[PDB]
DNA sequence: CGATAACTCGTATAATGTATGCTATACGAAGTTATC
DNA sequence: GGATAACTTCGTATAGCATACATTATACGAAGTTATC
DNA sequence: CGATAACTCGTATAATGTATGCTATACGAAGTTATC
DNA sequence: GGATAACTTCGTATAGCATACATTATACGAAGTTATC
């Protein structure tokens, strides 16, 4: 169809207007499907139905999880959407799969795994312990993980932070505008402030590295061998270097991981949210006030991040023991 | 011609669905069927002109309008899972809902929910079998412990095991709790009884003997003499859990009235309730109690203690300064 | 046209699926258009864009009021959506005269009435006025009051409260049960709890008016000229007649209106939630709970209700003389 | 008026569309009509610089052209207005509007994210504290100028009553009263809204109306109760009132920008927007004095006539006021 | 018995929620006009 | 006649506020309607 | 010249709201089955 | 033998929980890259 192809142009042209990790997705599952459609004689697209339940389920056999099959399916019915086409979604056949697909594997016994905490506690921890060096690594870490659990942001709005987004209240509290988040993108953004102490462990790291230079420096940068900083305006430090303080400040406190293959044996990138929102729902903080702080907006991914006692216990335990 | 394809493709994946739906989906129909067929009306495919005959039906005997939504909503369900246009879609149905439902809220039909087994109930009830030695006495003051001590639903009870209460360093018990039928649980996976509640899980663990085995069930069957029988291919129905609460409220309060009012002694949700509201007067943040009881829909909590003094609202403290 | 005789007819068979002020209206609003249709040549359904238009622009002469010619605009355009037709607001013709007439009409002067408040201060008045009196209807209506003060609630609302639908707080206040009202219409409805002194108030109206005799009793009933209750279960009082509670209530204190034929000239239905608005607004009552007090979910409304304090007034002012 | 709908291209019930609106043209606001005819003027003669019909405009076409924007460096919510106008002069015509065709749906969306991550943000007016009034007025109060007595008041009134200056220059005398304390209020009729959420009467402290007051006695504008409170004051200082034509806003603003100007000096060099203060500073000013003062957000928002939060709540984001609760446990 | 207190009709008009389309402000520069 | 203070008008770049939509309720003078007086 | 600290890439899977479509409880009553 | 105690299995009436939708982001072990030591 000639508006098949227009369709598809006009995305692919204005691929911009995706995040780029949707493409990246995109693509992945697309040469994935591209794969099994050759090695099952099956034309890729537009996709007939009766393959993609058929695909659905070889997914399944491979043993992937509920999540990773939801986005193979997810991707095959956006470039179908997109195109103008109807989705594989549409048919029941491909529908109930995916439903039979979830509902079988969590009788199966799994689940879908979240970051481990990086609580209060922890970060109480960790300063108290790197506090005192003066290695400019050293010192860096610190003041990252003191933003990562003050505000809840993910690593990728922290590795974006530009020095010119920083300002500070009447009161001398530092306060960092973040633009664009996971759920959010215009020009209003919204302004998140650090606490008293932690405003200092940026300073320190503001200063030691020189990245108040050019006001377009990005807040955090790399730190080579030598302990020097290389602060840049271009280049801003990895989400994966950001996964890495952590892995590495817990290695630092508990040494070589298991050996398993989990995921989740050491903090990574979502821990400070989920530990600071358990932090702050133990301490009592109202429902909008917890919102507020992580920018969500529904109760679900809070509530998922709890389980919080478990030896003494509260709630019903405290409430029974009179 | 083209739904009985469908249909086959919807039957051929029937686990896309629990067994609970299924049920009501069959049961819907049988009624549809039913009125269908001596008011002489083709069933399926169901003309939008009948079910709105029908839905006027459910309405004249009785129903709920959250039980005539289910059948109505029942027959969707049926009409998109065989490539039908469901009757919802059309102009005659969805203008008779309307009507039904504003009809039957000003006739006063009101929602209703459990009866609160608070602490008090939790203590009264307790005293009075915590000296007896019947081991189906045990049992059930053991289960009616567990459930207020963690908000778990009785369906959760029955396929607690053996397997899995484990001890604490301080002497308490916690309930490892796996197969949730969720994916994306906002619930608890661990939790833990208190001193008192675990004394009684211990008790009834030795007088029942489920130790025996892992597998093992923890809560099961209880012959008319007294002599605990463990198992582990069958639990403890829920019809039999949901029981030991109605039991428990009549040795207590009597028997029901005559007048067939739902929620008239303890049920399975008797826990949850009070137990929330205990916590609400406690001054527990609203967050900590779903996370006690596994919610997410803070409108349900904001339910069982709409009444509580707490939440009464700021007008009345203007009025009193 | 035929399609449109039938939609037309299904949405009359199940006419008990609208409320009744929609339809008192629907028929209000084509009389008055057919009559003008007829009178001045011009068919009636379908309505014409530039029939509507010159209609619309009668009733700008005639001096009505914006809101209420946006209702006729309104009623007739429900009739020919719902009938299948395209709305006579569909048409540029219609919607530019009709945002047109707001605009000059809005420059010209007019703006739209509000109840008067009745608020805390007359409350205690009209209190410390007749809190003694043992007549009859005298307690009936300083207990109206209470409730229509401390609860917020509309009076049709307060019309139909049944003496089932009262019940208690284990600390003795009442929790007046609400299961319809304009914003919502379900079987969970919400609760309204009254203040120890109005609980009172309330519980004497219960008790010298008989009212409780039967459950399904409406609250509030009439009372002959002699001093005595005519409790129902089939008559609610009608709601023409709060309002007078309101409007007597008033002459009481402040004596006869004075004949100018304007509005809101003394207390009405609405006095009480205008009222205990601004009352709360006075007091910093924060905005989610202004919201709860009177089933509001926007803080509109509640700011249109104010324009607080007189004379002196303050805030700002109370601010700049320190 | 309209840039030219084409003999040929412009062709049908679009003429008659086109002819119902100006019909009705009282519909809009004067100042909508003025960027209406702004961005046609603008896309018509990008049109012809490039060589494209500017009516009905092709999608494409629009397309190019909101790239284009982008590019001259202009700020995205101005690239939507751009949109919008060129949606509402099709839609009000009858045909069918761009954005409402896939292209131009995700070029928008893709320049919207594009600059949001060039670091591209929403700007806001430089604020009027209390402490900045009180500054201004120790050394504007010992003037017997009559333009300076006359700004001084201006300012006083802005920062009092956090009224816009399109109303202050309302105003007219027979507007103020006397309240029992000695003080007046000003009263705001003709609004624009048929429901005015800020306040029919505003009232000003004793020391705002000593200020006002000494602005009537010499400018003489209570000769006829018409008058409007604020007027011209010419190279000699002489008043010059009038009930036919009010100060113009831009001069009001021109009277903060230069208060500005005699306390910090000159301006700044870059084309830097907000580097004194402008005509919504004493609001954003004074919504901030009321929350450090402890004031709860409805009186707040009433005080200034507000009615969605999210405003004044970006007004004071910035205080300490609001800094949240993940501070609060760290500092406990 | 008739006069009264105390309560159905019809037209006019407010209320209810909020994304975004309309409506302000910002500000350099050009144009006016009464005064130095 | 010039130059100039102090505006007014303009036009384009942006910030900010309030309305269309689909009903559902109230406001209020008049009639009409019963039990008491 | 290496060795080493400190930092693209591809598949797999979690995170974002929430209205209403599933899911699970209620409960009378009819089948069960080892005891009394 | 017959009569239960204490449960199951059932079907229908109601309450209450969690997921589909359409992207957007994180997990993490391996391979590649660059100044320093
Ligand atoms: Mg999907
Ligand atoms: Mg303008
Ligand atoms: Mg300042
Ligand atoms: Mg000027
Ligand atoms: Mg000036
Ligand atoms: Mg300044
Ligand atoms: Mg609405
Ligand atoms: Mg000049
Ligand atoms: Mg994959
Ligand atoms: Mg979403």
């Amino acid at each position: 169809s000639d508006e098949v192809r227009k369709n598809l142009m006009d995305m692919f042209r204005d691929r911009q207007a995706f995040s780029e990790h949707t493409w990246k997705m995109l693509l992945s599952v697309c040469r994935s499907w591209a794969a099994w459609c050759k090695l099952n004689n099956r034309k890729w697209f537009p996709a007939e139905p009766e393959d993609v339940r058929d695909y659905l389920l070889y997914l399944q056999a491979r043993g992937l999880a509920v999540k990773t099959i939801q986005q193979h399916l997810g991707q095959l019915n956006m470039l179908h959407r997109r195109s103008g086409l109807p989705r594989p979604s549409d048919s029941n056949a491909v529908s109930l799969v995916m439903r039979r697909i979830r509902k079988e594997n969590v009788d199966a016994g799994e689940r879908a795994k979240q970051a481990l905490a990086f609580e209060r506690t922890d970060f109480d921890q960790v300063r108290s312990l790197m506090e005192n060096s003066d290695r400019c690594q050293d010192i860096r870490n610190l003041a990252f993980l003191g933003i990562a659990y003050n505000t809840l942001l993910r690593i990728a709005e922290i590795a974006r932070i530009r020095v010119k987004d920083i300002s500070r209240t009447d009161g001398g509290r530092m306060l960092i505008h973040i633009g664009r988040t996971k759920t959010l993108v215009s020009t209003a953004g919204v302004e998140k402030a650090l606490s008293l102490g932690v405003t200092k462990l940026v300073e320190r790291w503001i200063s030691v590295s020189g990245v108040a230079d050019d006001p377009n420096n990005y807040l955090f940068c790399r730190v080579r061998k030598n302990g020097v900083a290389a602060p840049s305006a271009t280049s801003q430090l990895s989400t994966r270097a950001l996964e890495g303080i952590f892995e590495a400040t817990h290695r630092l406190i508990y040494g070589a991981k298991d050996d398993s293959g989990q995921r989740y044996l050491a903090w990574s990138g979502h821990s400070a949210r989920v530990g600071a929102a358990r932090d702050m729902a133990r301490a009592g903080v109202s429902i909008p006030e917890i919102m507020q702080a992580g920018g969500w907006t529904n109760v679900n991914i809070v509530m998922n991040y709890i389980r919080n006692l478990d030896s003494e216990t509260g709630a019903m335990v405290r409430l029974l023991e009179d």
